[PDB]
């Protein structure tokens, strides 16, 4: 009762002057309303809870596209906490009427469910992380995290594990870079009211070899019977954030994704060449042209049949030493040089031509070169300007634009476009008619469209999430054109240590064990995959631990059978 | 007989030493084998023939896409030449065995038909012309023209009317510029053996106010019964130059046309905007954006309904004062400035970025800006390089490339890109999402693809020939997408005197009287036409007489009904 529960918290939290001060502070916070309280719970109680958890619970590593976490979601039954009396106590006081009134008041959330408790316990160790998300699930009204690292030592900034908040360009379109970061200590709580479209946050990777324990939880909309229940409130809420969010997603939101998952159609000269060949396959002039980039191993009569058969068998190809030695060395030299001697931008504002940042961060983040005009999305107007003035990729005009920049600034070991120029030449090569003629030979498919990107995934920044291919809307009715996207990836990652996947950066292909391909970055490999609409793909978040970025060239084609 | 026929020609032509000398000369001629003979026929006979024709025959003007000629093809019956005994005589000696042996020998043509005579009589007056063609029809083996201008005065070079020969980049792909020109006198014959793919020639416009009379003719493959008849020769020949030329046309030759008649597909952001609107139509922000270029007359509530109704009625729009006053003046100023103070290239080699020359000349010739990388087709390799490395239009990257040229060379009244920059801004505007939203409103059609070109048709050079629209091959199966190309033309011709069509430059739309539209160049007009596959279009050859080039912006879209 009352006094027994209030005694388990810092006495300050029951003080009206403190409460008003805190409500004001949360009201003035940026980038959206959040709060923090130091030394929330009674020290002894919380020390005990930490002891119980270290002693009573096992934590297993779990990796998805969006997180690596040691969870207990093996020891933990929320309906039987008999062996963990201290935790049971914490859960009772955190959901008590006294605390729910306090918490609802300072966050301006209104009333909170007493019965519907929702907690999980996690540890973050080196490499653990949670990417950008907003917490909008079901009936959640407030998010909190209570932190329990070592009570007798300061958790430092460079340890990582910070709670990071994101400012917003529009509703549902957060900025790529965070504008606030909380470095939490023991017995500190962080919390915010859930804001569909705004409450974007993540957990910064833990960077050093330590264990950060925490209790994550949510307060829910009052349920039927409880204080502050309103009939139809929860269902209105859930409806709005689900079926109708999906409705706004297709109608509007996909427009604010960059790069767009769209392909440009090939000319009739190209398509005719492919067709004729499919219904003395390549000329000598053509092998000569191909041999400038491609290893003779894959251009030989037997290399081809081998690849043809693998593709017919698996609907996929994983080639090694794809490029020849002349190109492999040049690319390795210029890429290593850039990695070791030049500064990589670590903020979207610092990214310059020919590079761009993929957005938004709750879908993806990475640097890419698309051959389009320079774009740096810092405001709504920046975005609308692009959507009004869409342009087409021109890799040659990008080499040109590099020279105007290179000649008005000079060149040096610290600032040059050698890597960019080499990679664009690679891109031009893969856009040539003769390359696609070679692709058509390997696969017996006839490409009818293409998109090429050069991508760089920075350590500690960059990642995609699991998604399906996007069918060319306009072509869906053409029965000759296969219900599939052919997808290529040329990995050009020069550094070592990827093999176990612990550093991230792996390309993952899976069924909606369902894993079809799981390739950590390597040097000069080429994956070709013909995806149906059910196949999911992503590149995993690259860890701060990694010695270089993942560099690749990404290619997509719409295809038709010539029978 | 024999001696009576040989006496009607210059006695030199019967001389073996002359004959061998002439055969050698024809053998050494460029750009393909041709010959000429001064004073071929007996002077008196030819003077008489000239008198008969001036006295006995009327000549009527006839204009097509490819020529303006005063013909007799009213006086002239080849089966009854009783009132023209001298001409009958000429025709008998020109087709005589004696002359056919001589002519067949020097041209290395072999035997020639005696019975199958083929002649026509024409005069070229100011403005008369015949564009690039090769003479390959049916059974023709040798072309000749015999010239009968005024016998007692020199026909000068600047009079025009020269016979011009074209060098070849590949078989069937002549160079845009001629490499030989014959200025003919009275009693001179010009002639060549017919060469499928090579014998390209034209008649230079007559530039001054005079009358050039001539007799054009052909010698044919020997017919059944005649000397040198070979069964199946003629039919092999005809077959090869018809059905199988058409086969090579579709398989290969269209690849060497520039610009290509191809459109790039719009993004899903664009298509969705158009659809939503078609199934408080434009926002104020949108009218504001549109009003920067378009005259308020056409943006008003009633201007729109008016245009909507005209389009539903005719499947076409002809708008006047399309652009507003601010843009109309700027464009007129920069275009007039260029016309009056800068030098226009008059040879494909002299054409510089951002401009290109349409090719080949037996299909079209004009200058255009497509937003693609610079291309100057002087060799086979130039062409194959483009086909291997196709690129996509980027009008913004073309403004960029202009600055690298402009800043390494400086600007002046004699050399600047003001006109080009203004026209590209116009092009960017018409490629914007909001413009196409306006286009969709006028027409109730939803654009799904686009091509834009800025074109300049030089006086004395430039023209297109009557052609059909090209359906997007890839889309033909999509039943939502209309079997039509929407086609726009913004004329920006600043000079006067076009009204009667005598200067050329008119846009002609017709049925395969069949004329649907016939618009001489004017200032700031916009034509919109929805072409089915049967509609033919061309811009007429611009005369040397014209005071400026025809300047326009040309736009094409694939479209779908939203019902
Ligand atoms: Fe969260
Ligand atoms: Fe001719």
């Amino acid at each position: 009762e009352e006094d027994k529960i209030k005694g388990m918290f810092n006495p300050k939290i029951w003080d009206k002057t403190f409460q008003d001060g805190l409500k004001k502070e949360i009201e003035d916070s940026q980038p959206y309303n959040w709060g923090t309280i130091h030394e929330l719970v009674n020290d002894d109680l919380l020390r005990a809870v930490r002891k119980e958890i270290e002693t009573e619970i096992h934590f297993t590593k779990k990796e998805t596209d969006i997180y690596r976490v040691n969870q207990s979601g093996s020891g933990l039954d929320w309906d039987d906490l008999s062996r963990l009396p201290n935790l049971f106590k914490l859960r009772q006081i955190l959901y008590s009427k006294q605390y729910r009134d306090f918490f609802g008041y300072v966050t301006k959330a209104g009333k909170l469910s007493g019965s519907k408790t929702d907690m999980s316990i996690n540890t973050y160790t080196k490499g653990c992380h949670l990417l950008t998300h907003d917490d909008v699930i079901g009936s959640r009204r407030i998010s909190f995290i209570l932190y329990l690292p070592d009570p007798d030592r300061k958790w430092k900034s460079h340890y990582g594990g910070g709670l990071r908040l994101f400012p917003s360009i529009l509703p549902n379109v957060p900025h790529s870079d965070p504008s606030a970061k909380l470095v939490p200590q023991f017995n500190q709580i962080a919390f915010f009211k859930v804001l569909p479209g705004f409450s974007f946050h993540d957990v910064e990777e833990v960077k050093v070899d330590k264990h950060r324990l925490s209790i994550q939880g949510w307060y829910h909309i009052p349920q039927v019977g409880e204080e502050g229940y309103i009939p139809g409130e929860e269902e209105a809420w859930v409806r709005n954030n689900t079926s109708t969010l999906a409705q706004i997603e297709s109608n509007v939101l996909e427009d604010f994704e960059f790069p767009k998952d769209e392909r440009n159609i090939l000319s009739f000269h190209e398509v005719k060449h492919f067709e004729k060949m499919l219904k003395v396959k390549l000329s000598e002039a053509e092998f000569t042209y191909l041999s400038q980039y491609i290893s003779p191993e894959h251009l030989s009569s037997k290399g081809i049949e081998k690849l043809q058969k693998q593709f017919v068998e698996n609907s996929s190809l994983q080639i090694e030493s794809f490029l020849n030695d002349d190109k492999s060395e040049l690319l390795k030299k210029v890429i290593k040089q850039k990695e070791l001697e030049q500064e990589c931008p670590y903020h979207s504002k610092d990214v310059k031509a020919p590079w761009k940042t993929a957005i938004p961060p709750h879908k993806a983040r990475y640097l890419y070169i698309d051959g389009k005009e320079y774009r740096n999305f810092q405001t709504e107007a920046d975005i609308l300007e692009a959507l009004n003035n869409n342009d087409l990729p021109n890799f040659q005009f990008t080499k040109d634009a590099i020279k105007i920049i290179s000649d008005a600034s000079g060149n040096s070991r610290e600032n040059n476009f050698d890597a960019e120029l080499a990679l664009i030449d690679l891109a031009v090569f893969h856009k040539s008619t003769i390359f696609k003629k070679y692709l058509a030979l390997l696969t017996s498919l006839c490409p009818v469209s293409e998109q090429i990107l050069i991508r760089r995934f920075r350590p500690g920044m960059d990642f995609t999430l699991a998604t399906k291919c996007r069918f060319n809307e306009l072509l869906k009715s053409n029965p000759d054109i296969i219900d599939a996207v052919l997808e290529g990836t040329l990995c050009l990652t020069p550094s070592a240590g990827w093999e176990s996947g612990e550093l991230g950066g792996y390309e993952l292909y899976m069924m909606d064990d369902s894993v079809l391909i799981n390739d950590p970055p390597a040097w000069n490999t080429f994956n070709l995959v013909l995806r149906d609409e059910s196949v999911l793909e992503f590149v995993k978040y690259v860890s701060w631990s990694a010695k270089s970025s993942r560099w690749d060239v990404k290619m997509k084609w719409d295809v038709k059978s010539c029978d």
